[PDB]
């Protein structure tokens, strides 16, 4: 089985698209759906090698029982509402997803033109963000961010759904949440201090030793071990985005996992705590306005 | 006199931002326009080669009285508003422009960032736009846009102030007004029909020959000559820009030149028209929601204040 | 594990066909050859890589088979079939050796014509010597984007390369070439959204027309073929323009890989016989072919080991 | 004045177009002249700032006065054949000249065909040629080819028209000829061979000292210093062309000059020789079988017609 | 199953070569490091990617195996041989860790032995330390091109990699590194011919000598090497130029990887001991060995597991 | 028009700086090189255009000048100024002639270098060779960005050419050097905000710490001087880090160009026995130099008439 592009090559630009499906809207979405692949060579064909550009479709719980009779993936359900002691991890709404990447704004923009040209009418827009990278891959924070990600073989593995769910193998589980900054407060800190936030050092990206990284760093709450010793990894791309006049300054946070027990177990470590952390440091710098889950099947079963 | 970078390498990202200076806001104002190019190399010289940032710098005619108190460029005024039969060319406020242009959006905004943070206060957002360019310098309506700008010698005899208004040479005189376009009765025409429009092929950026070219085309009605009989020209950096969700697609028009009289020339023929022409046919498919005039100082005349 | 020759190569803008014919007594010279081909591909290229992008893919024709080697034949190696249409033709030309070489310049691809032909002088004829260059945009001489639908990855492996079905040639290909001559002014006298209908795609963005919508005559639709088994019948192409300003020539020489022949046939048969739905495939009525040839690409270790 | 691109950046590919103008042609011609410079930007603007495409439109003598009244540049003549003891410069016909250069090819072909479509009618071809340049600057001998070239002010100054002649400031002079080259024998040289013949070491393209360098090399014949003792230079931007299946291996030359008398003192020494040197050793390997001389007016010029 | 360390890299512009020995006690701080150094080469390379394209590849020796694991050893671990021919000898020098470090820039490089060396600060000693660089037409600093036969692909993980021969170490590779110091100003006062007759291929187009005229002792026919079974014994190689013009040193840095040790060692018998028809490599009339040591380069998962 | 040497170069990577003396006798030899180095970097640069942004300066010495020319000498002209200071010295070191080579990549920068060696070896002895090579983000060894500052253009031409204070040698350029070692431990033991104190600007972000925050004992208070008449006395600098991990030595090679060695002496004054205000400058505790030399860079036709 086809996988979409979940494994992409970096890239600098990205639209993410969420919108709803109303009511009569399904035939329109079906038929979009079978075309999309198409889509993106058409527009992306032409500017090789340079515009590398692709999109990834993912289908909410509840949309999906709406499109498709016959089976679901083991997986799917909406998006975990999580009420910590001081934070909370917010669900909104959500139906379908469009992860559209390349190396300019300008392509990713023109595919998603001809992907709501064609879905206008059916279907209502809950976000739209525009983002980019850092020219050092760095985040709004000041921090380098996608260091730790798995590559080659174990970013499969971790990534693609596989035997455990073999009607659905070659897809994955995406996660999405668009967080706010207060910049302000962050730079109030020194930079061993934002260090200490992270787990991480701000300008040699080099990782704090277990000895000085606190329990209640990011990256320390981040880390997750499974039965056998071994590490559970995802695969993120997060994005800057945000607007200056408003004073909003934002990291749009995507995490892909063959199973969303992973993602959701690290997300609960960051929200609820545990015995030896109260919280995830990087939350008390950092809000959550959005959160969804979706399916992204194999290539194959978009283009049946 | 060094001018500021109006005459900028091809950039495909921008960032436009137009503030209004809040009362009382003038000093911290004065502050920031003394650093501002100090705040250019600090976010662009280690991206360089590759990151060609750069920042112009514009101040409105109102802006101008309150900051400084000696003499003016001869031709700084407010926009004029044109009320045309048909169609309308807004005027909107604006004290402050910076016109932030690199080869990848991050850059404009990391430089927009120390800006508004130095201002946070002393002024009020009025419009915000971050532009990307198609690959093949296209704009939002399928044209290519930038062909017949003036390079070399020609543009900076077309854009900078010269010996006529000697204590502001290497200055310029920026126009802004951001356009929103109707796409689904754009895309109602054919080609051919489109090419009447603008008064060039579409996919070979080849001129109509003056014999088919229409008079209410967007070319026919921005080629003027002078007394003299020769061209006079001005430098655009079009910028497309929008959002999908809203069904929003527009150009950021931004044109300097030495004086506003060959804009403003232009803009009289675009929205009332001639003898042989109503107006711009361009105008059946983009309204104007903005409109400002700045004067971009010479780099020097920034640095030497207080 | 056999390995093929580079069949499946990334984007290039440039490229040289040479199709020759092996002289009486010229086949122990051209055995020399074919055994150092790959070693010259690596002298030549080696010194510019990574940029340059250099490799040529060798093809012998069925008459030259039988006159080289002894022992197994691959199963759909026979001379091109000459299609006799009520409107178009396709003619059959001879040609016993091709080499299609490519690259991201021309005098990269002549560096190593020259090395070929030099060992080669005194034992073949040339027969067809094309300069080919691709547009900045991937658009072909008519203006369309030219390569979108070809398979890639693992669908073009499966679609390409000999495999299982005839097991002493696996790795290797079948390779059609056709020069095309275009009628440019007839061409240009048609509307856009005329030549829409031709192709069957839109010209500036490269949409597929709509089921609905797009012709049955379109280009399209009549080399879209399906399967026994409803799977899509698939071949890889990397059509260049070429042509002389002088002379008026503007041309597309046509080259096709498939796994087998049979593909390749099929599309030919519908474009120049036509269907119940469709006389013709509209591109003929603009496209004149003055050459066919078909060629067997053996494996890169079925030359070394010869 | 605004001059055309004679003062390029460097570029890989080349279509260098010569044709006659037909009787009656003129009017076509001059119209076509008027919009040669939109053509180039209508081309080339939407594939900035990689596609570097430039066109030089050149002028012959005879056809000057078919196209224009009143004041003639100074220089302007028709090539001068040179029949020499061994070897000869041959004159052939040519009315206008089409330089066009850019990174690729492509943008080449797309301007010629533009320009040719204008001219359809009005005009026959008599040179089309297509170069492309070796991956390090090297011509169809291996040589580096380019190295002395002038640049900056020194270029401008050995190139353009000035005050010498007023009306015509900013123009130029071309001179090409198509050579042939014997590919076969050169390549029986050995390199050290090779190196006496053009005055260069070949891979590290360092210049013979002046002791070693032979006075019949082509850098020796084609070194040339004026009344005052200064350099006479020009500006060439040589290219390789041929065609493997005919054995046609070529180097198209082009040299730029601010009059043709440099460029004209270069080709005596070359093919009629010195006290010391019978000829330029480069042409027992190298056959001219073109040869034309065409003014290139200033940028406006053209574009007031 | 087992993920290799990057032996196959892409091209690569510089390089840094790091040879330590450990000193007594240094094992402890060696054996954290080897499990941290992956981590590392993502901290400092991730920030430039993709066009960095750093990489360290890890090496140890047979005397330090033993000190710093127990349990199994490679099969074909042992200290280099010492050559001592009539003319020529390739002398033994001491090495416990190799760190071979490439990327696109030097600064990359530097940056991660900086990392590198401060862990371990105290508990090796230095040996050799190079800083290579590519020639822009990929020459050595004799003048001709350097990698052409290098086997690509597939072919290049069978020539390199451990397979199911030592199934415990599958994914690893062996190393064997000499510095080689050349006698410049003898190699320049021979004629280009006599310079191709020692290395064996043409010196400006790089094409290999035909087989009746190559001599039997230049440096491709000794390197080339036929196995029992007919089969070509192929290594990957990645010589780096270096050297000081102040004091006249020019370099070659010898690096070749193989799937075992025996084939590198046959090449280097040939080239310093000879053959019946050739007494020794000509190469070495013009280089000197001043260093030689062997490694084994585990998987990435070995290193990762510690 | 006087023509200078490149001393107002495009940023370059990589740098080699050869600094030598002229051996008794070697007088003849050094006027000889000197009249072709031009031709040599073009023959060394031609094929690499229009990347590889290949140049030469080449400077001469008080004490060298005297023995190579007769006449008139340079104005300001003299050996480095030894600066014995409380706590910091700034030594000076032999030197003769400085070779400045830049380019994008260091096998340019080396090939020169070898042949300007080639043509002087037996006339002169080598003092200092150092390969430089620059991070990625315009950082030096401190990780501070370094050349922010830099004046650029009109501003530039200004600061560093000699004109007509000196008119006979209009055209040239006066060049100090240093070798700087850092001590990495001491500074690795500072916080970041102690170190942006001992710089004068922010580590991360390269924007200048406000008047008000900034230390009087910072390098760049200390580095920033006005003329009597209120002008800001500038100068252009191209340093480049270097270094050897295994031996621990992180550099920072300074070079300094200016019109008048005056500005850049009185710099260095202010730095190494400080000011009202200030002890010394706080990079010095963490920065040693070990060389100190003076060049007179004349005009490129100086040379050529030689
Ligand atoms: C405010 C939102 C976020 C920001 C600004 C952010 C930033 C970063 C940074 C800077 C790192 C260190 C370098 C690296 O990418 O390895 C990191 C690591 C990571 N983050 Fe986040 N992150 C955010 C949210 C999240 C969320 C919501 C999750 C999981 C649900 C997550 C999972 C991870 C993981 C798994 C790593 C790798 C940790 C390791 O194993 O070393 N992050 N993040
Ligand atoms: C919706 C807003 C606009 C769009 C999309 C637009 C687009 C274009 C296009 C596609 C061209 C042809 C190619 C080229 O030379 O750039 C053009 C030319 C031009 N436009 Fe606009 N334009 C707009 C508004 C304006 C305005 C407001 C002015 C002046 C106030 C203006 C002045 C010009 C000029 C001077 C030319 C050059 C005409 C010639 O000399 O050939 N445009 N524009
Ligand atoms: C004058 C000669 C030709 C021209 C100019 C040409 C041009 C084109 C163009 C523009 C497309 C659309 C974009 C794309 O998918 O590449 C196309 C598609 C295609 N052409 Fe051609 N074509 C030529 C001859 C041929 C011939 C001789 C064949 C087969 C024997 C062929 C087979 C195809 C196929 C299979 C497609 C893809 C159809 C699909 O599945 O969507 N073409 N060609
Ligand atoms: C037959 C084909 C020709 C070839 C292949 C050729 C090749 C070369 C080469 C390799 C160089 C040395 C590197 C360089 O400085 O460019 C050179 C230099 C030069 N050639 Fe040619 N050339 C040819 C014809 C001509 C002609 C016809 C002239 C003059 C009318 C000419 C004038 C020169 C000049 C002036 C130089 C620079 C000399 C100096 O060092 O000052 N060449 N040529
Ligand atoms: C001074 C040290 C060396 C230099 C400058 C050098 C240089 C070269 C050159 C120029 C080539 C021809 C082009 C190529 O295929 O890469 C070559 C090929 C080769 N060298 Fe070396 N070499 C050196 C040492 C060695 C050593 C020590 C070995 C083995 C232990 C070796 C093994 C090879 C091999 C296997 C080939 C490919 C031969 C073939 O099959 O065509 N080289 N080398």
């Amino acid at each position: 089985p086809e996988p979409q592009m979940v494994l992409s090559p970096l890239t600098s630009a990205a639209i993410f698209l969420v919108v709803t499906i109303d009511s009569g809207g399904e035939d329109t979405v079906r038929d979009l759906l079978s075309d999309v692949a198409s889509l993106e060579r058409a527009v992306g064909f032409r500017a090789q090698p340079d515009g590398r550009l692709s999109c990834v479709t993912g289908i909410g719980s509840e949309a999906w029982d709406r499109l498709f009779s016959g089976a679901r993936p083991a997986g799917l359900h909406p998006f975990r509402e999580l009420d910590g002691p001081v934070h909370r991890a917010v669900a909104t709404p959500g139906d379908l997803l469009f992860h559209i990447r390349a190396s300019r704004l300008d392509l990713c923009f023109a595919l998603a033109t001809e992907i709501m040209g064609r879905l206008r009418g059916a279907v209502t827009p809950q976000d739209e963000v525009h983002g980019f990278k850092y020219f050092d891959e760095r985040d709004m924070l000041g921090f380098v961010d996608g260091t730790e990600n798995p590559t080659g073989a174990a970013a499969r593995r971790a990534v693609l759904v596989g035997a455990e769910d073999p009607a659905f193998a070659g897809g994955s589980y995406a996660v999405v949440q668009k967080y706010l900054h207060d910049i302000d407060a962050w730079e109030g800190l020194s930079v061993e201090a934002q260090e200490r936030v992270i787990g991480r050092r701000k300008m040699t990206d080099v990782e704090l030793s277990d000895d000085v990284k606190p329990a209640d760093s990011h990256v320390a709450l981040t880390s997750v071990t499974g039965p056998d010793g071994s590490d559970l990894e995802i695969l993120r791309d997060n994005m800057p985005f945000g607007s200056v006049g408003r004073e909003e300054f934002g990291t749009y946070f995507i995490g892909y996992a063959r199973t969303p027990e992973v993602t959701e177990t690290m997300l609960e470590r960051m929200f609820l705590g545990t015995a030896s952390a109260p919280h995830d440091r990087i939350l008390d710098f950092s809000t959550a306005v959005t959160g969804s889950l979706f399916f992204t099947p194999a290539a194959d079963f978009l283009e049946d």
